[PDB]
RNA sequence: AGACUAA
């Protein structure tokens, strides 16, 4: 039994049990990430295991450093800073990290428990790790904790809380507004916002600030000095990407959820090429977490979630999932094992196994694109599976007449390394690199042969 | 688009 917050005493032998996958679905607010976590982990360093703690985002993992604080623990995540002997048996780190040193020329720890935290996160990297995690569990390798509240097959936008929730339709504005809106500011409480993107995050908080608010911006470029701010009395709103959707206990009143995103398709009519789908609803799992921010304090029973829209559950032509199996096609088991999805996500698209299979140097160039050259997962295997080099940016401008890339109307040029003024027009098109101004701005330093 | 950046 427990009480205060704190871990349980007791802790069940049966989810250490090689050959155990255990899926711990409980509600937003439950206590996974700061109660039952933590009692894990103490009872995990009692039977001395080998451990490695996942977190999907730099948010979850902040929350679980408070949670785990004292606890002899190894963080591998900027999100958390602290001194570590070098003899901790308990690795910390986000899904997408995991992969990343699965995929990397060294060599992940041979851990016999593995927690993964909001063990639905679609992110390709995070759906590859449990396709490996749940084959090390298969094999008898590894004992593994699942820990989410939206599982797979998750159609439930309005789940359970501990305080209840006032549910709102209304529309909510995807731009700055003059007029119109006057119940966004004339609430008192605290107020987290979910946006699509830091482009529309932007003119939102610009806009919310104008009307004399502390707005606090949430995302992957300003979390670091940021995020220590939400944990204070001195804000209003805190305007969002997807960054905390997921783990983060605000202690707001309201969240404002526009429930839409922009998707990455793959094109299959014509040569295979990546769009930007949308603005789309999101998935009633995400829908679940974003109303998950609030009403999570009992204490606290008039909490609101103001959200606009169905949410649209069909994601089958997203490209996370082939881009997932892209991945895990290209991961290893130590035995010498190539990994199979986790169950329930299987034939989300259509296999076959070992497609995306790639031979030596071109695994090597898979990665370095990713990790180096800031390139999407499609993309990167287009580009690997083709036998070319990192460093060989021919590519960017030998593709069809269709794949010229505009800039303001104007066809983009690039200047090379060694001077050579050439039209960037690359062999494979995803929407990725170029859509968003900034991305492509990298992408033309990506041409250039600076990156 | 969003997330991750470890050894
Ligand atoms: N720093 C804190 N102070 C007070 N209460 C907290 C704090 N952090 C979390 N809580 C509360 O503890 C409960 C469980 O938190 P958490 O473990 O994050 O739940 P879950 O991970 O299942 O969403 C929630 O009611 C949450 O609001
Ligand atoms: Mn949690």
């Amino acid at each position: 039994g427990s009480a205060m917050g704190e871990p349980d005493y007791e802790v069940d032998e049966d989810i250490f049990r090689k050959k155990r996958l255990t899926i711990m679905d409980l509600h937003p607010g439950a206590g996974k990430t700061k109660r039952i976590l933590p009692s894990i982990v103490r009872e995990a360093l009692l039977r001395r295991l080998r451990t490695l703690i996942l977190a999907p985002t730099r948010v979850v993992a902040a929350e679980m450093e408070e949670a785990l604080r004292g606890l002899p623990i190894r963080y591998q995540t900027p999100a958390v800073k602290s001194d570590h002997t070098g003899r901790e048996i308990v690795d910390l780190m986000c899904h997408a990290t995991f992969t990343t040193r699965l995929l990397s020329s060294t060599r992940v720890p041979n851990y016999n428990l593995i927690v993964m935290d909001e063990a639905h996160f679609t992110d390709p990297c995070s759906v590859a790790a449990r396709g490996y995690i749940s084959t090390r569990v298969e094999m008898g390798e590894a004992a593994a904790i699942f820990m989410t509240a939206t599982p797979p097959g998750s159609t439930d936008p309005f789940p359970q809380s501990n305080s209840p929730i006032e549910d709102i339709e209304r529309e909510i504005p995807e731009r700055s507004w003059n007029t119109g809106f006057d119940w966004i500011t004339d609430y008192q409480g605290k107020t987290v916002w979910f946006v699509p993107s830091i482009k529309a995050g932007n003119d939102i908080a610009n806009c919310l600030r104008k009307s004399g608010k502390r707005v606090i911006q949430l995302s992957r470029k300003t979390f670091d000095t940021e995020y220590p701010k939400t944990k204070l009395t001195d804000w209003d709103f805190v305007v969002t990407t997807d960054i905390s959707e997921m783990g983060a206990n605000f202690r707001a009143g309201r969240v404002i959820d526009p429930r839409r995103c922009l998707k990455p398709v793959i094109l299959t009519d014509g040569p295979e090429r990546v769009i930007l789908a949308g603005p789309i609803p999101v998935t009633p799992a995400s829908a679940a977490q974003r109303r998950g921010r609030i009403g999570r304090n009992p204490a606290q029973e008039d909490d609101q979630y103001v959200f606009s829209g169905d949410p649209l559950k069909n994601d089958e032509d997203h490209a996370h999932w082939t881009e997932a199996k892209m991945l895990l096609d290209n991961i290893y088991t130590p035995e010498g094992i190539i990994p199979t999805l986790f169950g329930p996500e299987r034939e989300k698209t259509q296999a076959i196994d070992g497609e995306f299979r790639l031979r030596g140097e071109q695994r090597k160039t898979f990665v370095e694109l990713m990790r180096r050259g800031d390139l999407p997962v499609w993309l990167s295997y287009k580009v690997a599976s083709a036998g070319i080099s990192y460093k060989d940016r021919e590519w960017c401008f030998t593709g069809e007449r269709n794949n010229q890339i505009l800039e303001e109307n104007m066809e983009v040029e690039i200047w090379t390394r060694e001077g050579e003024k050439k039209k960037l027009r690359p062999k494979w098109l995803d929407a990725r690199v170029y859509a968003d101004p900034m991305a492509l701005k990298d992408f033309k330093e990506f041409a250039s042969g600076r990156k």
